[PDB]
């Protein structure tokens, strides 16, 4: 299982939440341009958080806003493989505090 297969079967475990509409295309088509090239058809098991940080890195410079929801996405994504036994564990973009000390939130 790659991340590319597992990604979209989190959509179709989702598509009866998604209508008939282009969000899932969105979810598709997000993941299959920033992620595919790299991570994409690697094991959605041997994801880690050293290949995705190589990915939002770059991104945070052109797009800061599309790293922070794409990495929202990811997540979301991780989090159901695990539940479905697709990797186990936990998640590689779970992240126990980023933008941390020069940011953050509260």
């Amino acid at each position: 299982m790659t991340f590319s297969e597992c990604a979209a079967l989190y959509i179709k475990a989702h598509r009866s939440s998604w209508k008939n509409t282009k969000h899932a295309d969105q979810w598709t088509n997000t993941i299959k341009t920033y992620c595919g090239p790299v991570i994409g058809p690697l094991s959605v098991q041997d994801v880690d958080t050293k290949l995705i940080m190589k990915v939002l890195d770059p991104i945070w410079e052109q797009k800061p806003e599309t790293a922070s929801r794409l990495r929202g996405r990811i997540e979301s994504v991780l989090d159901w493989a695990t539940v479905r036994g697709y990797r186990e564990g936990d998640n590689p973009a779970r992240w126990r505090g980023y933008l941390e000390h020069h940011h953050h939130h509260h």
